[PDB]
């Protein structure tokens, strides 16, 4: 099956760049930007400019309306890259211009072509200020209209799960790491020879029209690794305000070190089912984690929530109308 990952804007491009560096296989990678200089810095195989006319290649100046116009003017370029595609991940850092503005356009284009359309969207760190968060949430409201499922990851939650960072560079490197794990978790159980593969048809039934999606990951080592990893994953969502135990459809990836047999999946899936919604439809795959030993990582993508709401800091977020 044909999977593409498209980074939109600087943050999205950087995340996809990390996925390339992390060795994502069996998928085609693209970076789309209005900022031609940023594109020039990337290792991503396919670099695509949008908005030459309106931006002259100098970026969107953090204005979502400009990112939107860039994508609309060059919608032919976007359609071209989307031809012959089963699934696309649209990776964007919400809160800037290009990602915020163009991501909904690209997502809509893909979804109208019948491609399974999964946005992977971040909300900014608190250190980025109130205005970037406002812009992000406004853009998210458009992106949700355009997507099958939209995975929303709040950068402040990421911050919590790793070591204190001392440079903005390192803060974002951890964001890239997490996004890369989230996406590679899904692609690798479909398009590589995995420990337990899942059919693309199952990924589609799990995520199609899923809406708001929330990820949680947890590592387990040693004798009780299953219980430990599942507990950590269910209790560590990357977005507050909608517990994973409420989702009606879930996609679980169990990363295993080479020394762990596949039947660890038995205990994992028992534990997940005990913790989450009794009626949840859950698909799961398993894939090797290199350089690890006596190790699993349970990565849970939860979707199809009763209410498409969430919390960021002290703000409870609800959108105007859920399709
Ligand atoms: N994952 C990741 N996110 C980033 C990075 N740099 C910035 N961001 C996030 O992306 C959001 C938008 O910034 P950016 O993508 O540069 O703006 P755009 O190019 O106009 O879309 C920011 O508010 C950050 O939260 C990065 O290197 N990696």
């Amino acid at each position: 099956c044909k999977i593409k990952v498209i980074g939109v804007g600087g943050g999205g491009s950087n995340a996809v760049n990390r996925m390339y560096e992390d060795g994502i296989e069996g998928v085609e990678l693209y970076a789309i930007n209005t900022d031609v200089q940023h594109l020039s810095t990337l290792k991503v195989p396919n670099k695509i400019q949008i908005g030459e006319k309106v931006t002259r290649g100098l970026g969107a100046g953090a204005k979502p309306e400009v990112g939107e116009e860039a994508a609309l003017e060059d919608i032919d370029k976007i359609k071209e890259i989307l031809r012959d595609t089963d699934m696309v991940f649209i990776s964007a850092g919400l809160g800037g211009g290009t990602g915020t503005g163009a991501a909904p356009v690209i997502a809509k284009t893909a979804k109208e072509m019948g491609i399974l359309t999964v946005a992977v969207a971040t909300l900014p760190f608190r250190f980025e200020g109130p205005r970037k968060m406002e812009k992000a949430l406004k853009g998210l409201e458009k992106l949700k209209e355009s997507s099958d499922a939209y995975i929303v990851i709040h950068n402040d939650k990421i911050k919590e799960l790793s070591n204190r960072t001392l440079t903005i560079k390192d803060a974002f490197k951890e964001v890239d790491s997490v996004l890369s794990k989230a996406v590679r978790g899904i692609t690798s159980i479909v398009v590589t020879p995995a420990v337990i593969n899942v059919d693309f048809a199952d990924v589609r039934t799990t995520l199609e029209e899923g809406g708001l999606s929330i990820i949680g990951m947890g590592e387990g080592r040693g004798d009780e690794k299953a219980d430990i990893a599942v507990e950590k994953a269910v209790t560590s969502p990357l977005l507050e305000g909608n517990t994973i135990e409420g989702a009606r459809r879930l996609l679980v990836t169990i990363w295993t070190s080479e020394d762990i047999p596949y039947d660890i999946v038995d205990e994992v899936m028992e534990r997940i089912h005990s913790k989450v919604h009794p009626e949840a439809e859950i698909i799961f795959g398993a894939v090797l984690e290199p350089q690890e030993q006596d190790f699993i990582r349970v990565a849970i993508v939860a979707t199809d929530f009763p209410e498409e709401k969430f919390q960021v800091g002290e703000k409870e977020v609800k959108f105007k109308v859920i399709k």
